[PDB]
């Protein structure tokens, strides 16, 4: 789209939302996010982070949001967008760069960002940033009762 | 990318960790699934942390890259552990591979071959100062091209083409 949202994007930020607060109430990070086809709107996956849920040192909310849309032909990614209620560490940005996906709708960076944000726009995609204050309360409140938890999810 | 561009050197673990990588390889071929796989080791006294190879076929993954695997076996872990490891990758990482590699602070990356595949993660991950060793295994090189040639349409799969 370019500068102006995509008719899905609350849906979807919504739906990231929601993601992460069900990871935050099964004790886990909450970080969620969803992958919707910018032509219908249809949703092709959703999910949030499930290190605490599956001891997964690799399930970031990006990465099981993907894995939980399944195994789909490659052309259907690029013309996606990936909603994620946090800016993208490395190694989803990396993912969303492999695939292909041309839009990375993210809730805030405030409570984190890496090089990954602009790395994504230095790659050729697009990168929209909602500064939502409902993602960025839920994350400081994880971060801020257990720190280490969530310094483990990055590495940190 | 830039042009003083250098490998790496080579540690004396490094043999070992590549023919773990191979043999996870081959294990995946052998589940008739993409035959890439890894490990990683730790470098302050070569214990492995973990090894793994693709599950797209066999986990119905989208994720599970032979990388991404390997971490995902070695289970949750301190930060502080990967920063003295060094990841064995059969063949050159993709941007989601060399992401997580980033992301968790992994030092060292050993490549058993880039003939067969290469991204642009191979020269970021020495633009963002990681240590890189292509070590241009034959064994790898043969699996990988054997793969390549008989499921292309799998192989483009796996790297969303
Ligand atoms: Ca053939
Ligand atoms: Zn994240
Ligand atoms: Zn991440
Ligand atoms: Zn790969
Ligand atoms: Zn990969």
């Amino acid at each position: 789209t370019g500068g102006m949202a995509s008719k899905w994007d609350q849906k979807g930020m919504d739906i990231a939302y929601e993601e992460a607060l069900l990871g935050y109430k099964e004790g886990g990070v909450p970080i969620g996010g969803c992958l919707i086809n910018n032509k219908d709107g249809s949703v092709l996956g959703r999910g949030h982070n499930m290190r605490f849920q599956k001891g997964s040192a690799t399930l970031h909310g990006e990465i099981s949001t993907l894995e939980n849309c399944g195994r789909l032909e490659g052309k259907v990614y690029k013309d996606t967008t990936l909603y994620t209620t946090l800016s993208p560490c490395d190694m989803c940005t990396g993912a969303i760069i492999m695939y292909g996906i041309p839009r990375c709708v993210i809730g805030e960076n405030v409570n984190f960002k890496s090089k990954g944000e602009k790395y994504l726009q230095t790659r050729g995609h697009e990168v929209v940033v909602v500064d939502d204050e409902r993602c960025k309360k839920l994350m400081k409140q994880f971060i801020d009762e257990r720190p280490q938890d969530w310094f483990e999810d990055i590495g940190e």
